[PDB]
């Protein structure tokens, strides 16, 4: 009865967003927006282009003012579900956004009639990623954190906090001039955003940028952190990521443990090719690293502490923190009380801070001929399981528990030769995983224990999800065994 696949014709897919509330999926495609049921049933379709456009011109694109306007396709740049609306940002018209009714994709709520430079949100070029994070203000108001990667005018701050629904709704998607990360030489740093996410009272960003502190000026992986309430980016701090000592320098994808939202960040990294492309085919390798978010916070906190009170030196020895992006600021010898008084900083504290000391992780998975593009991690019966996507449109399933090499328990083709989107998202019950490539979307079950009819078959075909439920006479997940005697396939040791 329900579709098992979604293959839209005459388009390529960019983004996927799941509505936690209703289960509804939204799809960002070239000149199209789709609304699907949790069962992949097509519910609504909206056209987004082509449009008369030019990156040199400002919206509304007027032919008399922009004679070089030519029909342009509109790949989806950003697609996020907020309590009130569906947030939609395209590659076209300077990365302007809109708000659509959730469940009624056709219904437009807000699309500013005559927008200004302060409302150009997303990267106005496909080929360049944009990241987003829907959060709340102190009053519960909806905020959108944006990671706009550098586009060759696009002199827009790399990270911003824009209001989704302010007093004047015509002023939506604008940041308060203060709520941004001012970087003076964006062309030189060349940001490449991967993911944006939250934990506690903080928004975090995963990205590549050139490490201009190094004579090499080579691209490096970084984790970034700002307080959710901080409207001046005072609390902003950067940490270099290492996996393992930069052998796999380029971060590709990351996800946190979900079954709800863990405390560990799982990040797929690929080794670099001679813009920051990962070495392709058998010449390049990938690795999966785990960075517990407390370790992230410990280091950011000690980067802040050093920079605030002990001139970024930090006893005993020394030179652990500094001011990044060439900003005319320096680390300080401020009172100790500053740490407690100003956790998210102030007008007097040094900003933007960054660590000299990187956050180091050793891989748990090291795949020599594979180029990882997507990460999704879940937890079944306390055991950590990872669903990883690659450049060839494969989906590998990896048990990541005690004493296991990064080897996959299964590998399947989603779409030969088409990279799996970073947008790997489970369903409400964690029974399925939505797996998207550039031309298809599949509702992939997390297990098929059911397929094995006897105990012999159930244990012979090792899946961490599966075991033999004795009292039920069925091959199942532990949760389905009712807690009774359940013969786990990864730990058989008799007696059937
Ligand atoms: C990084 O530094 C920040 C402070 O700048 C640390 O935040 C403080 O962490 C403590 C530890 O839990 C928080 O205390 C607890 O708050 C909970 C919330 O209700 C309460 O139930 C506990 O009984 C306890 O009071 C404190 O509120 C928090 N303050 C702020 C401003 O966040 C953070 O924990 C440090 N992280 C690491 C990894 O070191």
């Amino acid at each position: 009865l329900p579709p098992t696949a979604f293959t839209p014709n005459g388009t390529y897919l960019q983004h996927l967003a799941r509505d936690p509330t209703s289960g509804t999926l939204y799809l960002g495609a070239t000149n199209f927006l789709f609304q699907l049921s949790p069962g992949l049933q097509l519910e609504a379709t909206v056209s987004t282009g082509p449009v008369l456009d030019s990156r040199d011109c400002l919206p509304p694109v007027m032919p008399d003012e922009c004679p070089q306007a030519q029909p342009t396709n509109n790949p989806n740049q950003l697609l996020l579900v907020s309590p009130g609306a569906l947030v939609v940002c395209g590659s076209v018209h300077q990365g302007v956004c809109e708000q659509r009714r959730l469940g009624q994709l056709e219904q437009l709520l807000l699309r500013p009639e005559r927008p200004g430079d302060t409302q150009y949100v997303a990267a106005n070029d496909p080929a360049v990623s944009t990241v987003g994070l829907v959060a709340q203000g102190l009053a519960g108001e909806p905020l959108l954190f944006v990671g706009r990667g550098y586009t060759s005018g696009g002199g827009i701050p790399p990270i911003t906090t824009r209001a989704l629904w302010p007093p004047d709704p015509q002023a939506a998607f604008s940041y308060e001039e203060t709520a941004k990360l001012a970087v003076g030489r964006l062309s030189e740093y060349s940001h490449h955003f991967v993911s944006a996410f939250a934990r506690g009272a903080s928004a975090y960003f995963l990205f590549l940028r050139r490490d201009l502190q190094a004579q090499s000026r080579a691209f490096r992986a970084y984790v970034s952190r700002v307080c959710l309430r901080d409207q001046h980016y005072y609390s902003y701090v950067e940490l270099p990521l290492a996996c393992e000592g930069g052998r796999y320098g380029l971060i590709q994808a990351a996800a946190v443990a979900t079954s709800a939202h863990g405390e560990v960040l799982f990040a797929a990294f690929s080794s670099a090719a001679p813009p920051p492309s990962a070495a392709a085919g058998a010449s390049g390798a990938s690795a999966l690293c785990a960075f517990p978010l407390d370790e992230v916070d410990r280091l950011a906190n000690r980067t802040r502490d050093a920079c605030y009170t002990r001139e970024g030196r930090a006893e005993d020895g020394t030179e652990v923190a500094y001011i990044e992006y060439d900003v005319n600021s320096d680390c300080a010898q401020l009172p100790v009380d500053t740490l407690d008084a100003y956790p998210c900083g102030s007008d007097h504290t040094p900003s933007p801070m960054a660590s000299r000391v990187p956050l180091e992780a050793t891989p748990i998975l090291e795949w020599p001929g594979i180029q990882l593009t997507a990460v999704a991690v879940t937890m079944e019966d306390g055991h950590t399981i990872a669903f990883l996507g690659d450049s060839q449109g494969q989906l590998h399933r990896v048990y990541l528990g005690p004493g296991s090499d990064g080897h996959p328990y299964s590998t399947q083709s989603i779409q030969q030769g088409s990279a799996v989107s970073r947008d790997l998202t489970f369903d409400g019950t964690f029974e399925h995983l939505y797996v998207m490539t550039q031309s298809t979307l599949l509702k992939v079950p997390v297990a098929s224990c059911a397929q094995h009819l006897d105990c012999a078959s159930c244990l012979a075909h090792r899946d961490p999800y599966c075991g033999w439920c004795v009292l039920l006479g069925r091959c199942s997940r532990r949760s389905e065994c009712s807690p009774e005697q359940w013969l786990w396939s990864f730990q058989p040791e008799l007696g059937c």
